[PDB]
């Protein structure tokens, strides 16, 4: 299916080092955008992405870049957007920032398009789930949960997880607001979209899966050592799955969906017609350069 990788370099916070000269972002070159990281010991690293957002690029500017993507979920597509990176790099800000976030923007633009489509005779019914995966166990944020797949109807649900009907842009916003560990867990906001055209009888089923990933950094008590092993293996698994789905021979490959809760849960949104987008968030601070490079490698591997 379709996979795209955007890199976002966030701007320095007030108390952080302010110098970005170690990061060089080329203008978009007609077919990838490149960035290079220089570390002075002088080592150069280069990476290619579908798009690179600079410290000056706003949430609203970025959403214009994913708008067609998330809109395609009313067109019968399953869509996954992931935000990946080191703790502090801007994952949650990108996805959740109030009124600005990919999640708030997508929800708004969804209701607008939905309302819009009544003119064509379309009636859409929407539900959301919001869950978090911590140590490969599932927590329902809208409150035992198991993942149940129907291979014939290509669909998925989690047992005993509240699924709330979505009414207004206002009403949806309250659910989010209402709902360190979070730095260590994956948070997954899902929007189930079913529609039918009153005049035509035409049916539409689509999905949005918006994911704020556990932080990717690698550690150096044993409850923490285990936790950090789950996280690292969960992230690797996600990377292996996306990479394998991208190969030209993918239909001939084993895809290890079953190796983590996130990939198992999302399997039918990762496959077939599905569209996937991954943000790599990176901090500007040269003090974090090695974690930054790990992040960049992870995402480029997936991209390739
Ligand atoms: N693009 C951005 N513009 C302004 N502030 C940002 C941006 N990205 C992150 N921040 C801020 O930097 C800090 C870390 O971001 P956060 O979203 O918590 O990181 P993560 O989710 O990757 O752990 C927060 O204080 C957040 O408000
Ligand atoms: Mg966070």
């Amino acid at each position: 299916g379709n996979i795209r990788v955007y890199c976002r370099v966030r701007p320095p916070l007030l108390n952080e080092p302010q110098d970005m000269s170690h990061i060089l972002i080329e203008k978009f070159n007609e077919g990838a955008q490149s960035l290079t990281i220089n570390r002075n010991e002088i080592l150069s690293y280069n990476f290619q992405f579908d798009m690179i957002f600079e410290p000056s690029h706003t949430n609203k500017e970025i959403f214009e870049e994913i708008r067609q993507l998330v809109q395609s979920s009313l067109d019968g597509y399953n869509v996954c957007i992931f935000a990946y990176g080191q703790t502090g790099s801007g994952k949650t800000y990108t996805m959740l920032n109030a009124g600005d976030g990919m999640i708030p923007m997508t929800l708004s633009h969804i209701f607008k398009w939905t309302a819009n489509l009544k003119e064509r005779g379309w009636n859409y019914e929407m539900e959301c789930e919001y869950i978090e995966i911590y140590n490969e166990t599932i927590l329902d944020l809208l409150r035992k949960h198991d993942i149940r797949h129907d291979h014939e109807k290509q669909g998925t649900y989690i047992t005993n997880v509240t699924r709330m009907k979505m009414t207004s842009t206002s009403q949806v916003d309250t659910i989010l607001k209402k709902a360190e560990r979070s730095s260590r867990s994956h948070s997954v906001f899902m929007v189930h979209i079913n529609g039918r055209n009153l005049h035509t009888g035409e049916t539409s089923q689509g999905k949005l899966n918006l994911v704020d990933l556990a932080g990717s950094e690698r550690i150096n008590t044993g409850e923490r050592l285990r936790e950090t092993q789950n996280i690292n293996k969960s992230l690797s698994c996600l990377g292996d799955v996306i990479y394998a789905l991208n190969t030209p021979d993918a239909g001939k490959r084993y895809i290890p969906f079953r190796n983590s809760k996130l990939t198992y849960l999302l399997q039918y949104s990762l496959v077939g017609d599905s569209k996937t987008l991954m943000f790599v968030n990176i901090p500007p601070d040269p003090n974090h350069i090695s974690e930054t490079l790990n992040s960049l490698r992870f995402a480029s591997k997936v991209n390739s």
